[PDB]
């Protein structure tokens, strides 16, 4: 019999290209955009705050000496860190797969920022990392919980430890699984506090917006008046550039291409962003 | 006593004839309309996927040697597979009756359809049968259950687990008797969640289209974004050929009546969509 | 005295006539125009269906033996029968009041037609009666049935088991008495399911009409696609003649009043139409 | 002293006179416009139904015998009852006090009509007295109650049974007291049903306009079709008479002032009426 | 080093006078304002109702002696009474501060006035005192009240015993105490049958406005159809004079301020008013 | 290595400057602004208020004697006393950052302002602090609580509690954190009182705004007619001197910028302002 | 013989009547007259008096630091109190002598002035009195007296002895009879201490004035600084008012003249006023 496995004749069939690269799930950036954006051309920021107001001010008797106030001001230094990374690719793959290299672009530049969104948020702090708003933020006052409280609740009691600092919150940072489990949340007769059964309530708690980032650590949660509190300073807009004579390449057949960026992260009021975690 | 009667005159009586063959319910098809059509001239499809992207990307201090990136690929083959199903009828019969075999093709020819659908769904994967969507698919994460969920919660869930993907979702496919099961689903106080006696609340759930196909066995669900995981290759349109001569027919005065049919099945993104199991 | 009693001059006065004759509520009638009709000129009906389509296309490897199909039909038949009724008066009575015959008509007639109804719906099958819509029909699935469901979600069920057939249900045809009692449903709270105090629902359950005739016999209930399920057929229109002749009439000085119809009910797709009973 | 009392000036002031008499309050009449109105000029009316409509109508096999149905006609017969009062004063007394005449008219008019619509309602049906609806009408079904009805639950069951007559019902007439405690039925969350706090619930309930009259006696209540069931015929309308010289009157230097009317009612249809005891 | 002390200079300091007095709380009069009104200029009025209706009217056999009926009536007087009091001061205190004067007036108004509200509402009847609301009111039905109604559902009841009169009420007249805690009347559920925590319902309550009136004791309530129950007749409007002579005073350096009003409170429908005890 | 460092290059790049002072959370003031407002030239102000009205005022009969009344009177005296505080700084300092001077006045100004809320709102009476709102305040009634009362009603009885001294309730001061817990009441059933998951709700209870300082002490409540209640008298406004000479200054190149104001409160009506204890 | 005596003509003539009383009232000064007056619209004063000036004041050398020196003041309250007397004339004899109304009231005053000298002296200084002079004084210093020298010498003495309050004395206020010997007084040989019968002046004694009052105490004698020391504060100069209705005048045609006048009197300087008595 004259069949199409591989050690008959099926050699003789040319199996059908589909045309395309298959790009896995590209992440919804966000973070970035919460905070106020600046651009900067120095490799340094430097403002001014006040510290300790010891505010003595106070009822005084006749004939008495009055009390005495002072007030104190530090300065703060945001240091403009470099983010980036590159690739080596073959002379002959390049050649041999045009498109490769567009791709390559894209990727590199994706993934730039992807990392980048990954300092604005859970910025280590140490050493050449920035400081990120979880980082700089002010601790969630376990004090607040209540006995019984959904999850809902405890972002309410964060939006307001915001307004302890006297400022407006601005949005609410949840890892997308917490969001989940809290817009399924039902009330003692089993009806679906934020939306029937017909569609997912919108992203809104408590009166502001909410972002839900892988970003974001599962089961830790921030909340902050972001638009007011930090600011991001661009000194080199994200690039990608490419080079055929770097070091060995030449004489090796090889390509590099690279992808950099420079930023700066400022936060002028800490007291304005809180993380914390529910208790489960 | 002259009568209408067997034995009497009854036979001078002939009962009307009623036009026509009366077909049962046709099943309405679906599976296949939801995912992507194209056809090709080929015994099998070849795609490309980028594999790991290993994502270095991240600070870098002064004077300092950056970081290497690197991406991977692979080449991915999807088969193509044969269905059908033939019949044999006796020569006198197809003769007596004309309209037979026009019945007979039309019969074949849906039947065939039928069973195509059961195979986009369910599909196997042992020896020839089509790798169909829940095979691909990933589990459903028992993780997010909860004390207390409404089998809806749960379809919630899953209409979440395909975010993880970073794709949406389209629609959810529940068997016909799990759908309305869910329907009329009642609250504490015995109110329906989803539409008061007066009628039955649409096909829409969690902001998703539902189709509920008996295609989808009892008790198992399947959500996903099908309009962008996989696509129906078509090699050969369903046919119907006819032999006088087959085996030993012409000896026997029989007819054999074949149909066919030629698909391929792909699954491009599997991790967007998501098979799982009620448990109660 | 000269009083108007009867001994006195009672007599000289005369009482007035209210002009008419006082008919009792007249049922409205409804089974028949539910069912498709036609009319016939035989003593019976026979027509053609599919029976069991053994559907086996599967997927076949290379160069293998591929599978074998079936299909069965059968033929059924349906007789027509005979209903009607007589009353015989006196040709004084007839002469002496005018309008009575009129009367009479219209009575044999609508009477008639209300046992006409009652074949059509609840038609024994047995010796000479007809075959009815409930003695087809498929009896209700028990396992549909869940703890703690309203005779509300029991037709709802059965407004599905409708659709295993794969048509849709036409309306819902239940006992005028427990209409009202699943219209007066309460839920845990007490609050009327289908309508507060101000006024009654109307007679639409699940997006069906709701047919209350007294000919459900109460604690039954019956729920089909009617429109396209049986047929009726009419082999002659009710009638009404009358003989002075008729057996020793002439030598009586009496009349006799005849009224008779011929029907045949067809029963197309069983599958679609369906009977139960409520378990309380 | 100078005083205003008796002994003293008391009789130089003259007290202020409000203009006027002070009528008690005046019942709202209302029975009477609910049933059908016409004249006569007789001492009663008859009218003829049918009674007993034998219907037998049936299957018949071949050359079989026919059944044999029947029909009964009655003659009923409403007789022309008198009701009145009259009341003698004074020729001084009513030449002295002018507005007296009208005053005392209005008075006799309203009393007859009050009596009126006793009769209209609880005629006995002994002696002289009318036969009113609720001697005539059906009783109501014990039957249809349930475990765990409403009073209001009970008016609506009976709104029913008027259709078991092919009719539809008219109005509720309920006593004043119960009504309001109808109203005022709350559910098992403590809110009220027709009511809620703000505003009592407007005289609808079930769909129909609700009849409060003290007429009807406290504890029973009254559903029917009215306007279809039964017929006030008057034969002489209200009126009122005065003489002069009616017996030892003219020499006593006394008046006569009679009230009288002629009613009969009939009663067509009394299944189209109910009556009914709240039994708790 | 001199200061503010009594030994040192805080003696030249006289601390400076905040014109004028601190009037306490002036409640709102009411009771006044729901009652008919009118002036006169007389030692009292006289008004004339209809005391007893026999009537008899009946249904009358044949020539047979119709029923004789009567009417009573009887001339109520209600006489007018004079309120008011006088307060003496020394000249001294009177010269000194000058608008001693005038405050000492809005207040024997003010005073003069609130008596009257107790008069009109709470009048013993008892010799020279007024027959009040209250007093003349029929009792409240205890009959009416039922297993668990709220303070409330009693009210409702009395509104409707007003309407066994044959008359509207016109309000209802709480004490401020009993009115708070039925606004805060709360259902099963917890919530405010009333008015959700935003704002304190109107007061309204069956449809019918609110006075809330100290005047009015602890756990007494009433309703009635004030509007045109009773009527106030006013003989002489509240008036201030000033004695410079009277009796000692012009040798004990003294004035007297009177203030006297005189009225006349005339209750036509009694049957309009009911007064009734919360009993818990 | 050419590099950034200090050791290298680092020195030519300039930090970018951004521009202004960051100040901190500036609190919202408030309480001041609930309370009538005076100027004053005095060390103490003295008001007078009418203590026991005895208004015997009643009916008379004619030639009688009428009813004797009386009024008393308290003089109430309300000390004037002075708040301040004073910042030394130098000469240079001052003179090198020009705004620096215009800040440090925003910023005394405020203190003082702020530790004057203090005393307004919970004074003393101990020798110079002032007698403020909590002290005067007349305590809670805590009969008016009733078996499962939640916070919201408390405030509410409260804001009864004021009606008593006949004056309307003018604000609610709680503490930030009670109004938030109170906020997030639920019922039942679990649903949100005031605002749902949606948003929170305004700043507004029982129809009265809201006022929360963190000068009211956690757990404590005042509810009151405050702009009738009480008055604040400035005798000298917030003001902001600076002396170059004063102490041994001039001789050092120093600078005193003092900050002071001198206040009064005054109480008039304590029955308009209610102090109470939630009991956790 | 017609003359003028009773038995001729002397009735013609009748006796003309001298218009007028002569009133009393001698042309002194008076303890009024040597005092300070005012005006006030009050119940009483408020003063203020110097108590101890600690006066440092000296020479100083240059760069020396200079003498700080101290004044301490007391408060002081004085009363305002009522002088008055009033006469009751017959309206008769008021209308038939008019002069004598005139005179009563001149009368009436000057009486009234002789009381009020005899407050503004030995004025109690308890209850209703006033703070008198003699109250105040401080007592001369016997000490300087001089071995046998008249009663003269003393007051010379006393005038010395007021220098030490930094006042000069201002007048003498002796009783009459003491004066008229102290005037009188002659030395050994017959000489008058005072002034022969030549040129003798009046009551001036020392160069100052002199009061000889009844008022003062035999035997007593006051000197002091009236002229500026102390003053009197008027609130009602002296009146006369009539009334034809106090108490039963009117019915007893009857009058009454009131006079009265109200003061008070204050004390700057006690050490200015000194009161001896005469050791004889
Ligand atoms: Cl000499």
């Amino acid at each position: 019999s004259l069949g199409s496995d591989a050690d008959s004749a099926g050699s003789l069939i040319q199996p059908m290209q589909i045309p395309g690269i298959i790009m896995p799930g590209l992440r919804r950036l966000t973070i970035r955009d919460l905070l106020a954006q600046g651009r900067t051309s120095s490799n340094a920021l430097e403002y001014v705050r006040e510290e300790v107001f010891t505010n003595n001010a106070d009822v005084v008797a006749e004939k008495a000496l009055k009390p005495e106030s002072d007030i104190t001001f530090s300065k703060q230094t945001a240091n403009v860190k470099t983010i980036a990374h590159w690739v080596q690719a073959s002379r002959q793959v390049m050649d041999d797969a045009p498109m490769l290299q567009s791709y390559i672009n894209n990727r590199l530049m994706y993934g730039l920022a992807l990392k980048e969104e990954g300092q604005l948020l859970n910025g280590d702090g140490t050493g050449d990392n920035l400081e990120g708003l979880n980082k700089v933020a002010t601790a969630y006052d376990t004090s607040l919980n209540a006995t019984g409280d959904t999850r809902a609740d405890i972002i309410a009691h964060a939006i307001y430890q915001v307004t302890e600092s006297e400022f407006s919150a601005s949005g609410i940072v949840l890892n997308p699984r917490d969001w989940h489990n809290i817009a399924l949340l039902k009330d003692n007769e089993g009806r679906y506090i934020f939306g029937g059964p017909q569609a997912f309530t919108s992203n809104i708690m408590w009166g502001l917006p909410v972002v839900p980032t892988k970003a974001q650590a599962a089961g830790t949660f921030t909340v902050g008046g972001f638009d007011m509190a930090s600011q991001v300073w661009d000194r080199m807009d994200a690039t990608v550039e490419v080079s055929r004579e770097d070091r060995d390449n030449f004489v090796k057949n090889m390509l590099t291409i690279l992808c950099e960026e420079r930023l700066a992260l400022a936060h002028y009021r800490p007291t304005a962003i809180i993380k914390g975690t529910f208790s489960s």
